[PDB]
C-alpha cells in the first residue's frame, strides 16, 4: 500500500522476470541508486529520493526479520517472497556506508533449476570425457573456479545422474542451498563445532557411497576428503583455484601427500560463466583473420569462422547479452599425470602433460564457442588468460 | 516407543537374516526412508511417518549408549543386540541432516563367519600360489583393494591357518572388529596417542612372530611394516591400491627404498567382491564375441564361451543377484621381480613380467568366474576399471 | 646455546647392533648388482663383491645367527661443520656435509661388514630405516 512497499514489490518482481541474481539499494551522496545484477553484470534500474531511503530499507529489514532501531551494524536474513505467482527464497544484507544503510537482495536458485548434465554446455569432445570420469566408482573429483562460476550447479547435476538409490549419497554444505531428493544433506554449524572436517570424519561411519564436500578451504578438510577417496569412495568436491592443474598443486601446498592425491584423483574440472549473446540485437560481424591468429586458432578454424556480437536493444538492456553460457577446462587424470603428480612436477608442466593428452584450456573452449556465436570475442578474453 | 523398540527390533532381525551389512534410516522432507544394503547395494525397506522420527532415534541411541539431547553433532557407538537366536554387534551412528537425524547400523561379522582359506574362492593355480606365500617364515604380504572387497576376511583367513600356538600373532586393528581367540589384538587409540605406527613400533619389542598391519596409511608405517619383515617377522598388511603391481610402486612413493622392498616384500594379494548370479532366475546369454576378443579370449575359447545373468525375481529381489565371490590377483615375488624393483621398472613393467610368470590378473580372474555362471560378466567389468 | 655446541663437541658415534651369521652354516649369495649399485658401492667394488647367509644349523637354533656385531657412523667435527652448527643447518645438511668430507654412513658400515659375512644385508638394512 506504501510506496516503499510498491517500489520493493516492484524491483523484486523485475529481478525474477529478468533473472537477476542481486538487487542492490545503495544510498549516494544526494539519492538511492538502485543496481541489478543480471548475467554477472550490475546495470541501472532506479533512483530514489534521499528521502525514500528509510522506508525503503525498513520493508526490506521487516521481510528479513532484522531489527529496524540499529543502524550503526550489518545485519543478515532470509525471507520467502510470495506475490503473484512468484515464490521466491531471498539472502538480505543490511550495511552501514557513509551515506546511510545498503541493502542487498539475492535471489535463491531451486533444485528444479538444476539442468541435467547434457545441458550444461559441455562441447561434444569434452562432454565424453566428462561423464567417463563422473561415471568412476570412486576417486576425488574436483570442481574448481572463482566464485559464481557455477560449481555448486555443475555439483548438483552431477549428482542428479549419479546418486541412484541403490547408493548412499551424503553432502556436507555451507550451508545447504538446494532440496535435492535422494540424497542426504548435512550443513555445517559453525556454533555446534560441526566442521567441515567434523562432519566428513563422521560420514566415514555412515556407510556412504558418494560423498559431496561443499568447501575444502583448510588442511584437515583437505586431507579427509581425500583419504575418503583412497578408501574407495566416490568424492565430489569444490576448490578455488585458477586452473585445473593447479587444483592438484593446491592440495600438494594444503598438506595432502602428493602419492595420495596421485592414488585418488580422478580429475579436475575448471570451469567459467561467459555472457550469451541477445538473439533478437545478435548479428555477424568480420574478425581480423589476424587477431584470430594471434589468438591460437589454426586456418582450418579461421576458414569457416563467423562472428557475432548483439547490437543492444530492450531484452537485453542494451548490453548486447542475454543469459549465459559455461565455458570449461576438463582435466583427467592418467598415469602420466599420475607419475608427474609424484614426481613434483609444477602446475605449469602437469598443465602442458594434460594438453598434449587432449586437455582443452578454458582460453580454447572459449573460442570454439565463440565461433557457433554463443558468446563473443570480447567474453573470451575477458575471462580467460593465455 | 514401544512402536518405535517395535521396529527398530524387525528391522535388525530382518537385516540379519536377509544378511545385510548396514541399515539406514534416513530423514527426508515428508517421510522416513529406511534401506537396506545387501551384497553392497541398497535396497528400499519400509517408510514410516516423519512423527516416527525422534521416538525411532531415541530407541537407537539409549541402545546404542548415545544422548538424546545432542542433536546438533554425530554421535557413534556400538550395539550389543540379543533377541532370540538372534545375536549381533550393531556399529551405531547418528547424524544431523536438514530434515533431523540419520541413523546407520553396521551388522558387524565374528570370528565363526570367518571362513577357511579353502573357501575363500581362489581359483586351483592361484590358490596352490597362495598357500606357498602365508607359508613364508618371514616377509610383508600385502592384501590391496578398495573398501568392502572382503580384505579383512582373507586377513583372518589366513591368520586362522597359520596362527599356531607355537607363534606370537599380534594385530593393529581400527577397530578390532573380530575377537580371534589364539591371537593377541590391539586396537588403534588415537585420544590416547596410541597410532599404527606407535603400536607397530612397539611391537617390535613384543617378540612377535606373525604382525597383521590392518591399514598401511602413512609413510612412517610403511617403513615400520618393511622393517619388521627385514628382522625377520612376517606382515600381513593392507593397502589401497587398484592392482598388484601397484603395491609395490606405492611403498616406493611412501618412501620405502626399492632395496627394502624387495629384500621385505613376497608378494601382493589384489582382490574384490562381485555379486552372485541368482541361482533361481539364472539365464544363459549369448555373449558378444567383440567384447570377448577385447578381453582377450582366444577365439580357440570364444567358440564355446557361455555367459549368465539373473533374469531377477523374487528370491533375489529383482536384482539379478544373491551373495557376493571374490576375484583375486596374486603377484608372488620371486628373483626376477626382485630384479625389476630394483632396477626401478614401473607397475606397468612389474605387472607384464608378473603375468608373463603366470599371474592372471583381476578380470581374468573373474572372466573365468563369469564364464562358469558365478557372476555376470557386466559386474566384473565395474569392479575393474 | 649453538655457539657452546660448536665449541665443545668433538664427535659423535651413532651405533646399532646387527645379529652375526653363524659361522657353522655360512654359505655365499649371488648378490644382485643392481641392488649394490643402489646401495651406493663402485662399479668396480660390486665385481668381487658376494654376500652370506646362514642356512640354518644345531649349533645357531634354526636361526642362522649366533651372537651380536656393532655397525657404526662416526661425525668427527671439524671446521666445516662447525660452521655448520653456528649457522644453524639441518641435521641433513650437517650429515651431507659430514658425508662428504668422508663419514661413512650405518648402512655403508653395515654393507662393508656384510660383504665379509659378519651379518646378512637385512640385518643391515633392518637396522638402517631412516
Ligand atoms: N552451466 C550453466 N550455464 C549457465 N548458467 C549457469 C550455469 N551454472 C550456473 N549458472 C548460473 O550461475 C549462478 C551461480 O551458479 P552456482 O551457484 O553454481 O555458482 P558457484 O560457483 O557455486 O557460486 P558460489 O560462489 O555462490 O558457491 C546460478 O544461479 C545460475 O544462474
Ligand atoms: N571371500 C568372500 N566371499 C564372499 N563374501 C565375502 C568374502 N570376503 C568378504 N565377504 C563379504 O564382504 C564383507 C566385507 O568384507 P571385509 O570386511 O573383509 O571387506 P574389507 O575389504 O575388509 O572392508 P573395509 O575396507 O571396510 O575394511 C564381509 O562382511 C562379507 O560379507
Ligand atoms: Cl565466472
Ligand atoms: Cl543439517
Ligand atoms: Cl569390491
Ligand atoms: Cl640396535
Ligand atoms: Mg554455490
Ligand atoms: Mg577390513
Ligand atoms: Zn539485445
Ligand atoms: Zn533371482
Ligand atoms: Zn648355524
Amino acid at each position: 500500500e506504501s510506496a516503499a512497499q510498491k517500489f520493493v514489490k516492484q524491483v523484486i518482481r523485475e529481478a525474477f522476470l529478468q533473472d537477476a541474481s542481486d538487487i542492490h539499494i545503495e544510498p549516494r551522496q544526494n539519492d538511492v541508486q538502485v543496481r541489478l545484477r543480471i548475467d554477472g553484470a550490475l546495470r541501472p534500474y532506479s533512483t530514489l529520493p534521499k528521502g525514500a531511503l528509510n522506508a525503503v530499507i525498513s520493508v526490506v529489514k521487516i521481510m528479513g526479520g532484522l531489527n529496524i532501531a540499529e543502524k550503526r551494524l550489518p545485519q543478515d536474513g532470509r525471507v520467502r517472497y510470495r506475490e503473484g505467482a512468484i515464490d521466491v527464497d531471498l539472502r538480505l544484507s543490511t550495511l552501514p556506508t557513509v551515506y546511510g544503510e545498503k541493502a542487498v537482495m539475492r535471489l535463491l536458485k531451486k533444485a528444479s533449476d538444476i539442468p541435467e548434465i547434457e545441458d550444461l554446455g559441455f562441447a561434444p569432445g569434452v562432454f565424453e570425457r566428462f561423464k567417463e570420469v563422473i561415471s568412476k566408482p570412486y576417486g576425488i573429483f574436483l570442481i574448481t573456479g572463482p566464485t559464481g562460476s557455477g560449481k555448486s550447479f555443475t555439483t548438483f547435476s552431477i549428482l542428479k545422474r549419479i546418486a541412484t538409490p541403490d547408493k548412499n549419497t551424503q553432502t556436507i554444505e555451507d550451508p545447504v542451498e538446494y532440496e535435492i531428493p535422494g540424497i542426504n544433506q548435512t550443513q555445517v554449524n559453525p556454533q555446534a563445532g560441526l566442521t567441515f572436517a567434523r562432519a566428513l570424519r563422521a560420514f566415514l561411519r555412515q556407510d556412504p557411497d558418494i560423498i559431496m564436500v561443499g568447501e575444502i578451504r583448510d588442511s584437515e578438510t583437505a586431507k579427509i576428503a581425500t583419504e575418503a577417496a583412497l578408501t574407495g569412495h566416490l568424492v565430489i568436491a569444490t576448490l578455488h583455484t585458477n586452473d585445473a592443474a593447479q587444483a592438484i598443486t593446491r592440495l600438494d601446498e594444503m598438506g595432502v601427500e602428493p602419492f595420495n592425491i596421485s592414488a585418488a584423483l580422478i580429475g579436475v574440472l575448471s570451469q567459467r560463466l561467459v555472457r550469451r549473446v541477445c538473439e533478437h540485437c545478435k548479428v555477424e560481424v568480420k574478425p581480423d583473420p589476424e587477431t584470430l591468429r594471434r589468438l591460437g586458432l589454426s586456418e582450418a578454424e579461421i576458414q569457416g569462422a563467423r562472428l557475432y556480437k548483439g547490437m543492444g536493444c530492450e531484452r537485453c538492456g542494451g548490453t548486447g547479452y542475454k543469459g549465459r553460457y559455461a565455458i570449461h577446462e576438463l582435466l583427467v587424470v592418467d598415469d602420466e599425470i599420475r607419475h608427474a603428480i609424484v614426481a613434483g612436477k609444477s602446475a605449469t608442466e602437469i598443465k602442458e602433460i594434460a594438453r598434449r593428452k587432449g586437455m582443452k584450456t578454458l582460453r580454447e573452449d572459449g573460442l570454439y564457442k565463440a565461433l557457433q556465436g554463443i558468446t563473443t570475442l570480447e567474453e573470451v578474453l575477458a575471462r580467460t588468460i593465455e
